[PDB]
């Protein structure tokens, strides 16, 4: 039955995939051949491969032609670890497939939705009957032999991964040893964060007390020290003269009759008769602008500066060394990390008081672990609202009863569907928003933080809410003389094999349509090409009007690691979970190589941090697994412990040893490279020039 | 057990303060004040506590009225983190004696026992009846207030137990500061041990290798690298040399005539005849042995060194921000640890490739746990041996029928009890070898992992023996039953003799003063020999800590299920902490520094020893009908946060030293030729 949904989406990436080479020829540059060669010197560029007379497979040849150090060479180093991790996920459950054939043998062999055990659906009930549910859960008898689909294939799955995560993850720790030793001068390697500085300059300035305290530390060794500020109101009146100048470039742009923009188009106000010579009305409001500016700049440099600052030593030995020593005999002052990038920290979440930290992440993740058991509970509530029929209060009267009698069936359960949507939509936003606030400098930091969270948000959804009972908003009061954890391995090994058609089907959805639109890139077409027709027409909005974005890999990877969970946990279950997982990894390869290589454009550095993440959840979606196949085979009489547990503390020890031999090498950079090959001799000024806020730039 | 236990650690402890205070009035050193004032330039010299007019409180004035600072400017910092380890004990069992006196009345009100839940004494459980037992387990009944035996003392215990952890912790934190500040130059804040070099010295050798890649990282900030070597051949011709320079000492008691010890009397010999003038057959002995020693030493100093080294920095800042720091962009390469003092790391065990620590540590510890598992199987073959009963083959026969009917039938389970002894003894140096096994270099390491295992080893073997009333294939499996009560009855007997008889013999050192005298009545006749015969030893933290720690667990573990035996522990560490004040204020001296870093391994215990103690109550609530929730649910997850709020905010400080702390104020320019002299190994002491 689910076929028809797979054609479903198969026909969508049919219709998708045509809109792509119907529309790749075209001079656009919000698709195929995208804005990261339009800024860089036009150098993946439309060029005669994908100019006239383009080859129909020239993306697909292209991005298949491409190799690991021309990607990290053009894009991120962090791109190039994602697509290791994609490689290597892609090698397990290949060499899985590989073992796979042995495992379908006993499949068609043993009958026993077939044989006896029907007792015609125990005349209450239906679930396992799809002419493949017999070939899946591989049907076998209480004792039967069953040695293929139990402990011989968990362990090849096992030793398979194993091999494969160390061999990429000492891949990964290559590339990271290999970016980060020919690199240029960027201003990391001359800065650290300190953000525990004791409040009380017991009769003095904060920046005095800062170079007092470190010039006792390093003599003979600093440019200078940059504290910390309540830039706030700075900030917002620099918005505020941003989009003063990018309005008046917007007046500026009719070059034909003086423009008079009124006020109800924002709506934040009223004059809309004062729009008269609105060309220049915004002069005045930029020089209220840049006085008052000017004045808060003036102000806020020499009060209140807050009990936080960066330093900047003048070799990068003394930096990537200074950031990994304790700089009190106590811990919880002058608490010291690595400098992030200019671009990746956060000044407004930085100069949090570490038991500040402490209080709001126990109190964030509360809050995340409290709404994913209460979810669904606002969502009954509205979708119990009237909404579902306002047929009274049409105004328009233009085609009422048409919509009533033939699409009324649908839209009535559409709306809880839609409902649902908008909290998935917001979701993403809402993780990162909350996983901000933890305290978490280092941009980088949160959007790891939100891809953690937006996992476990993701598993403890699809496999207990889809699987078994999600509700339980009554039941929670019983469950508190709830038996032990022998009822929760019958009802896993019961009702697997539902599930996994399910996820069967769930996968085919999410792969079709996610990389179908991924790489038509249609959506991002139709707003721009709406916006041009509409808002954009200079030259300088419509540039900004394209601009891409990083991978987002704050919302890729959880995808991606949760439909590796799936491939797991019913690896040897339903052995069609695999190949459908292997064609997900491989379109997936193809897709992002292709976009990565041609329109996104990164916005981290990061190189490589994000690795030790993915295969620390990648370890523990296996341990995860090897768990429940021991669950299944405790219920399916066999000889369960003495096969699989060795290999679950085996899972643990890897894990362990793992981060003992590596994980050190990607929190600090090292002092090799940090020594190696200084031939130019560095600046001192243009540091600051990096490090200096955005707002408060302008400044003597 | 409890009056036949009470009496004879009565009896003995009073005659052992008897025998103190009796033998205190001769001028003995290793007794009452003792070797640690006779050599620190006699600055304790024996005081009124032996001078003239002694008083027998003379002692217990000088230790009461002690102050942490004058222990620290006397005796290392460790002691007085052990004293405040003491003293954070005592006040959390002070505290919670102070609450203790309403819950004893409703145990006086509720007489669960004593009413009809006897049904005939139940048939099952008897013992040693003092009416005591008649206020344990609370005897209340399954559904009252019970309060008092529940939420409103367990969470004062958790109460209190928190703010005396946390304001010890930072007072410890507070003390290493302040000596680690006031110090001088001390070959430790100069030093790093690197020690995974990797293999390939490529056509060089291992020393130019460090050197070359530590003046990359580190241009004009190095002395030189000392590298590590393979001390073995040669720390056996060093000790032979020394054990041969002794003997030659032997010789100058001459006082009658040509001294004539045989070769046979060392027992690695058989042939007594050649006493012959040992005055000279030890000179070409010792010639012979400088030869060897001189070839040897140059050898291995210039062959092929191990891999693994120490280094030397020319600033305080640089070693000690050096050694917090991470040297290749991959970790399993030149790995970095701040160095430890001249005399607490392990050549021997040092050089280990990390692999093999890795590998190692598992083996040990699992081996350790089957250790822990298996206790009783070997002790049942033993004492199945025919030692039993040996009269057949007994060839004196001088009198054993007239002692097999009165008192030999108990020297018949003693015999079972000495198998027990041996291992008792052994077991000690048997995990501080094993311990350094591991791989673990600064000796302090070791001995805080064999002071784990020995307190696991504890609770896992005496609680196993006192779970619930402890005293083909059936033929192994059944004989844990025949084997176990000997363990949990003897495990009980030595911790009622510790109560009162470790403390007693401890203090009064009745067995060092017989080892001092039997020695100094033997051969042993020079002064250099007499002198070093009364080493006072270490404090031996090996084994103190775990037991005080196993005590402190015994009295949470039962705490409010017997209120009893809160008075116990509050008046066994009370008298300890007088013993250890006297003691180690007068007779120990320790051979570490270790600046207070034995606290956080005592910090981390104790906090896990309240987190079981609240899961055994939240158990044993479970079956006594009650909220089974409120008192611990909202409590043990409190523990398990308290651990990380501690953890993350002090522990920092104990591990590294500083740099704030570690820059101030070298006065005069330290000395680079002064470090080596050092940290030179006692075997290659003479080279160019």
């Amino acid at each position: 039955f689910g076929s028809f949904l797979v054609s479903l989406g198969t026909s969508f990436v049919i219709f998708v995939i045509l809109m792509l080479l119907f529309t790749w020829l075209s001079r656009k540059s919000g698709n195929a051949p995208i804005y990261y060669p339009n800024r860089i010197l036009k150098g993946l560029e439309p060029w005669e491969g994908t100019s006239l007379t383009r080859n129909p497979f020239a993306w697909m040849r292209e991005a298949l032609t491409s190799s690991e150090q021309d990607v990290v060479n053009l894009s991120g180093v962090d791109t190039a670890v994602h697509f290791v991790f994609l490689s290597t996920v892609l090698g397990i459950f290949a060499c899985s497939s590989l073992l796979l054939l042995p495992t379908l043998l006993p499949l068609a062999a043993t009958d026993n939705n077939i044989k006896n055990t029907k007792n015609a659906t125990d005349t209450t009930s239906k679930g396992t009957f799809s002419q493949l549910d017999n070939l899946s859960m591989a049907n076998i008898t209480k004792k039967s032999s069953r040695l293929w689909a139990f402990l011989g294939a968990v362990y090849w799955i096992s030793l398979v991964t194993y091999f494969f995560l160390w061999k990429a993850y000492k891949h990964v720790s290559s590339l990271r040893a290999q970016a980060l030793m020919s690199a240029d001068v960027k201003p990391e390697q001359f800065a650290i964060l300190v953000r525990d500085m004791p409040a009380p300059p017991d009769g003095q300035t904060q920046k005095e007390f800062i170079d007092s305290y470190f010039r006792e530390i390093y003599p003979e060794t600093f440019y200078r020290s940059l504290v910390a500020t309540e830039n706030s109101k700075v900030n917002k009146i620099w918005e505020k003269l941003e989009g003063y100048k990018k309005k008046l470039a917007r007046a500026e742009a009719i070059l034909a009759a003086t423009n008079n923009r009124p006020t109800n188009k924002t709506g934040f106000c009223g004059l809309v008769g004062k729009q008269v010579d609105s060309i220049e009305y915004y002069t005045e409001l930029i020089n209220e602008s840049v006085a008052k500016l000017e004045t808060e700049q003036k102000a806020v440099l020499a009060e209140k500066q807050q009990t936080a600052a960066v330093v900047f030593f003048t070799t990068r030995v003394a930096a990537a060394s200074a950031a990994q020593s304790l700089h009190c005999q106590m811990v919880d002052k002058w608490t010291v990390t690595e400098a992030p990038e200019p671009r990746q920290l956060l000044w407004q979440n930085l100069n949090i008081k570490l038991f500040s930290r402490i209080i709001r992440q126990y109190f964030i993740n509360f809050f995340v672990a409290v709404t994913i058991l209460f979810y669904m509970i606002p969502i009954a509530f509205v979708s119990a609202i009237t909404t579902l029929k306002n047929l009274q209060r049409i105004i328009p009267f233009i085609k009422p009863v048409v919509e009533i009698t033939a699409i009324r069936t649908v839209l009535e359960s559409f709306l809880p569907q839609i409902a649902l949507i908008v909290f998935l939509a917001m979701l993403p936003k809402l993780l990162l928003f909350l996983s901000k606030a933890e305290g978490i400098p280092s941009q980088s930091h949160a959007i790891r933080a939100a891809s953690s969270k937006y996992f476990i948000f993701s598993v403890f959804n699809v496999f207990i809410g889809v699987t078994l009972a999600g509700t339980l908003f009554n039941t929670v009061k019983d469950i508190a003389k709830n038996p032990k954890l022998d009822m929760i391995i019958n009802l896993l090994a019961t009702s697997l094999p539902k599930s996994a058609t399910f996820f069967l089907t769930y996968v085919a959805l999410k792969f079709f349509i996610g990389y179908g639109l991924e790489l038509s890139r249609i959506i991002p077409l139709i707003i721009f090409h709406l916006k041009k027709k509409y808002l954009c027409k200079t030259e300088a909005e419509v540039k900004e009007a394209w601009y891409p974005g990083d991978l987002s890999y704050a919302t890729r990877v959880p995808g991606d690691m949760l439909i590796l969970t799936i491939t797991f946990c019913y690896s040897v279950i339903a052995p069609l979970i695999l190949i459908f997982g292997i064609t997900y990894f491989g379109l997936g390869w193809l897709v992002l190589r292709n976009q990565a290589l041609k329109v996104y454009v990164p916005s981290y550095e990061s190189y490589g941090r994000m690795w030790p993440h993915i295969h620390q959840r990648i370890l523990a979606a296996l341990f995860l697994f090897q768990v429940v196949m021991f669950g299944y085979l405790g219920a399916k009489t066999f000889f369960y412990t003495a096969l699989v547990i060795p290999l679950i503390i085996t899972s643990l020890i890897f894990g362990y040893v793992c981060r003992q031999k590596f994980y050190g090498g990607f929190e600090h950079t090292a002092l090799e490279v940090a020594c190696r090959e200084l031939k130019q001799s560095p600046d001192l000024e243009e540091i600051f020039r990096a490090y200096i806020p955005h707002s408060l730039s302008s400044h003597k």
